[PDB]
């Protein structure tokens, strides 16, 4: 028993120092989308709401219609470093148990959270106001829950649900129990999760960080120097999976999330075989094996004990003892079935080639726009990262855009998601990928007819390669033919292809497209299965 | 009301390594040990490798200083984590985060033990995540038993617990006994110091440590490019702008060195930061207002106080007499509290008038001209090195060669969580190019096209025609480089700095000033240029 010893402990002050590792500020609002994306939400609505008695002006919210929290799973959300999704073979994005907690307190003072699942709703309240005001050094959370259904109060103890929920009335920015509902009432599903940031940073001029009346279909850094994906938060937001599923609304908008392999001219794959990926997956085989061994070898002692002890072996103190043993036979038998069924599993995932897919594009669109977009388990970690030829000054693999996924097993991220925890592997991808990129330029050929006429047709005249291409109706219609749009079904969340139609070259699509305004017959109904988007192999 | 009953936020078990992964830069959770040491005001560290084949990775790095230790009290405060004491206005310690102890050393290996001793006290920390693993607990236990400096008997105040602490410092640790861990209590020779122990280190995938110790027995360097990112010895020596405490690796010191001191013709810049400026006024502001508040609070007593004895004039009670010195008193507490304030809000603005300029400084790497860029240090622990700004940003030999350093105090930037970067990235790039556009006007004012730049490196005996390889090592080569860069040289009784026209003690100088330890202490004199 080692209740008397001590325990680590949060002060109020962590809170801070956790978000100093966002320096990169939409790299904390990406952590919340991270956690709708987990929850298997179809949707996230991150949108502000107007609130000028609150520092910066208005409320940062994030509404999903993922899987919610039930009150067990809220209170998880407050141990720090504690993830369900960190298992092995995670997809999941999260997996170290900090992320809302950094993200929120980089963006804000305080957030309050409102989730729902199955029949309950719950309120967890993190209130840095509160504890500047009275003083607190640990770090005290509110977590009431509700009823869904009847909106009573589910709780162990009367009195601290009365001080919970009066501490959310007196600091938050909802001041009754019936504003507290109303939050709770844009859940509208079954499940679902609403997350409120305020009393938002500002800068040095008393102005918030966050810019959303220049375009108030946008969030943008108050504040061309930069990438749009670092000023806009529409753009990031719409690179930010490799494999977007789930719609993003800013402001009520539809973002157009893109596949970015699908955006290039003539895109081309490369594998490269990896030795960490192999060498590393041999080593889990080999933990799980010898785990496997050990727990039939502590079975196989149980089972014989079980048989020899019957056979030695009625009163009723020898019936006990008989049976502990047999039943404790049974229990290691069945965790030694579990132990090699995880082996088998490993065994057989390690047959699988040990590859990462490089992915090569021209971006005929923005010819400035360019270099390497590095995702790790499908998430955005690097972008525009020149390798190879584009490390030198020349037009060589000028435009090349290049994108890779990159698993747990070879790279894992930073404390902060925006950069790999193993900088001397992560080079070594880079400057592997640099060879690829340079392969990619042999085989596209564009020497063979020059470059001044591949850019010159598809409307880059200016001698300023930083300048947009031609905006006039032959050049959009040449770059058009080259890359096929692509669009989501609202509906079904099927990814879609379009012909090219001229009358289409001159408008964008709207807040919603749905399957059956398709005119390809082969992809006009959600029934229609899913095309995947195949890209052409080349060789190293 | 009384919070008693409210939900903690709690850390577990994992979340030691979650935050184990803001260190990327291996050596940047080594600096993290070594800022503890130099805020404790340690006049010596030792970095150390002890032999253990049975741990993981075949040793265990330790962290000995002779600085201030920690008493119990303090002890316990390292598991409060964003606990920091040091984070106080004007505060020139490198600590503010609460954290650094923790994040590093769980970057590094997967335990360690920490052993402290101040005044007659001495306390044993242990972090054991083998200990977490193999019972399966996941919230974060920190055995923390305290002797008596001088009678070794336990100081507690539960005896059973005291005794379940020591148990797992024995089952756990790399010392088995009480007497082994009284061996490293002895280990820390003066009043007060700190031993820190990392075991089971981190392992590479050919089942090799990160850290070689190996290669060169006088270093720490990286299993696997600029010098300080592959030898600890390089990196330690320039970690702050202005070193004294003493650094050994493996018993052998470390030359540690004011860059600036390390150059050809350094010279200095100022530059206005309105940054620097606004932050400051705002810091006054604030202050003015709380020294405000107090003085209306201390103003209504003392009144109170005041009119109370006139009221109260002619009675005799011992109740009219004790109520009327409850007043009396508040009132002198809150005078107090309202003059405290107000000398610091008078501080502030003292300060306020110091000028609001970082200093550039600028110098030609004679010695390594492929070395180069920029140092910038945050309360004088460096935070980036060899950053090119300005024309070293160009593909030419124009600015080539130059080294830059600037102290950024705390003020106009803050460190990101692993003290490798800095948390505003916009205020940092402003900053880079106000050192670029110094950087050029320091480059005209040296003149190197007076005398022909390509002669001026021959001069030095850069041979080669490709930029990266060294100068010549011939007698007359060297003799002409090191005349341009003055001696400097710490003595190893005193700590000061000397200048000169292995061990090295002040009576060792020829310059008949400097020459005994109790000699003042002479400053660098670097020119001042101007923009
Ligand atoms: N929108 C959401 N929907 C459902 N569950 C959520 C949501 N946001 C947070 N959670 C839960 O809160 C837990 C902790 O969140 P978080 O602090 O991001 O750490 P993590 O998501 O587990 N891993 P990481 O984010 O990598 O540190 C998650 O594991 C989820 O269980
Ligand atoms: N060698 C040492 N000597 C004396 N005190 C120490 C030593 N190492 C750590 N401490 C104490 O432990 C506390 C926590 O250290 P640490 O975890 O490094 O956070 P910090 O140094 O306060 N600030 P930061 O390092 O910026 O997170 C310090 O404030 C000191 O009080
Ligand atoms: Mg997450
Ligand atoms: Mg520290
Ligand atoms: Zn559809
Ligand atoms: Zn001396």
């Amino acid at each position: 028993n080692y209740s008397s010893l001590n325990r680590a402990q949060l002060t109020f002050e962590y809170l801070h120092t956790n978000s100093t590792t966002h320096e990169f500020l939409f790299g904390a609002l990406a952590e919340l989308v991270d956690n709708a994306r987990d929850a298997d939400a179809t949707r996230i609505d991150i949108y502000a709401e107007r609130r000028e008695d609150l520092r910066g002006g208005f409320m940062l919210c994030f509404l999903d219609d993922g899987a919610g929290m039930d009150p067990s799973d809220a209170a998880s959300v407050i141990q720090f470093g504690k993830s369900a999704k960190r298992t092995p073979e995670s997809t999941q994005i999260g997996q170290y148990g900090n992320g809302l907690k950094s993200g929120s307190m980089r963006i804000g003072k305080d957030f309050i959270l409102f989730t729902k699942k199955e029949d309950t709703m719950t309120c967890l309240f993190l209130s840095r106001t509160f504890h500047e005001e009275e003083g607190i050094d640990e770090v005290i959370v509110p977590l009431p829950t509700w009823n869904a259904r009847t909106r009573e109060p589910v709780t162990d103890n009367v009195e601290k649900f009365a001080i919970e929920t009066e501490l959310i009335y007196k600091y938050s920015p909802f001041r009754t129990e019936e504003e507290v509902m109303t939050q709770f009432m844009k859940i509208p599903g079954d499940s679902g999760t609403l997350v409120i940031i305020f009393n938002l940073k500002l800068m040095d001029n008393g102005e918030p960080e966050l810019d959303i009346i220049s375009n108030p279909r946008d969030i943008q850094m108050a504040e061309e120097g930069t990438k749009p994906e670092r000023r806009s938060f529409r753009a990031y937001a719409a690179v930010l999976y490799i494999d977007p599923r789930m719609r993003i609304f800013i402001h009520g908008h539809k973002v157009q999330t893109k596949r970015l392999s699908c955006c290039l001219y003539k895109p081309r794959m490369y594998k490269y075989t990896s030795s960490r990926f192999k060498t590393r997956a041999e080593q889990e085989v080999k933990k799980a094996e010898h785990v496997a061994r050990i727990a039939e070898e502590k079975a196989r002692e149980a089972e014989s004990k079980a048989r020899t002890l019957e056979v030695r072996l009625l009163t009723r103190d020898s019936r006990v003892m008989l049976r502990q043993v047999q039943n404790r036979a049974i229990t290691l038998r069945r965790e030694a079935d579990v132990k090699k069924r995880i082996k088998e599993a490993k065994q057989r995932a390690l047959k699988e080639p040990k590859e990462l897919n490089f992915v090569f594009g021209v971006n005929i669109e923005h010819r400035d726009l360019d270099g390497m977009f590095i995702y790790n388990c499908s998430r955005l970690i690097k972008m525009y990262e020149k390798v190879g030829p584009q490390l030198e000054g020349g037009m060589a693999c000028g435009g090349v855009v290049g994108v890779v996924d990159v698993p747990y097993l070879v790279l894992e991220p930073r404390h902060n998601k925006q950069d790999f925890a193993d900088a001397k592997e992560y080079r070594h991808l880079l400057r592997a990928m640099g060879e690829h990129l340079a392969q990619y330029w042999k085989d596209i050929a564009i020497a063979q007819r020059g470059i001044i006429k591949f850019w010159d047709e598809f409307g880059y005249l200016s001698a300023n390669w930083n300048q947009p291409p031609s905006s006039e109706l032959r050049y959009k219609r040449r770059r058009a033919m080259e890359i096929p749009t692509t669009i989501q079904c609202d509906l079904c969340l099927k990814w879609r292809t379009l012909p090219f139609q001229l009358s289409s070259v001159e408008k964008d699509y709207p807040d919603t497209w749905v399957c059956s305004m398709n005119p390809d017959p082969e992809q006009d109904r959600c029934e229609a299965s899913e095309q995947k988007q195949k890209v052409p192999l080349g060789t190293f």
